[PDB]
């Protein structure tokens, strides 16, 4: 299953059964987006990524008003910290995919100004561009895009791009 899950190759295969059709219907690397729920989840392991919860992308605030409040790492002003923070809670695993691709495309602060839009397929030279962007804004990681790209890398998720 994704949890438990066999291998890194099974945990894979059934992400990109939900991330691909999603990425190409939104403009998004399926690679990126298998990455970040590779990294988020630690494979699927995290509590916050299992049943009840299934939030594999580390999302935070609320989804529908369901939130579970989480001890989470963030790097701040130079210095690694626990933080207890609002992390979105799901009814099965396809909303996380959905809702990734959701704050991604839409999350704005100013107005005509998409936060995320530098991690846009269509805004991009690559995968790499798009993990650049996600680091400091997706997350605090300053190496960040470094462990996203790695995941990549190592399993070749640009076969699921298109």
């Amino acid at each position: 299953a994704l949890s438990p899950t066999q291998s890194p190759s099974e945990f894979i295969a059934e992400l990109a059964r939900c991330a691909q059709p999603i990425a190409q219907a939104n403009d998004l690397y399926a690679s990126v987006m298998m990455a970040q729920a590779i990294v988020e989840s630690g494979w699927g392991a995290s509590t916050l990524s299992k049943a009840p919860n299934y939030n594999l992308f580390g999302i935070k605030g609320s989804y529908n008003g369901q939130s579970v409040y989480m001890d989470t790492w963030e790097y701040l002003n130079g210095k690694w910290l626990v933080k207890k923070e609002p992390f979105r809670k799901y009814p099965s695993y396809m909303e996380s995919f959905q809702d990734n691709a959701h704050v991604l495309k839409t999350t704005s602060f100013q107005a005509g100004v998409y936060y995320y839009a530098g991690a846009w397929k269509s805004n991009t030279s690559s995968y790499r561009d798009a993990t650049a962007w996600l680091t400091g804004r997706y997350a605090t990681d300053p190496s960040y895009n470094a462990k996203l790209n790695n995941v990549i890398t190592a399993y070749n998720l640009t076969q699921y791009d298109t």
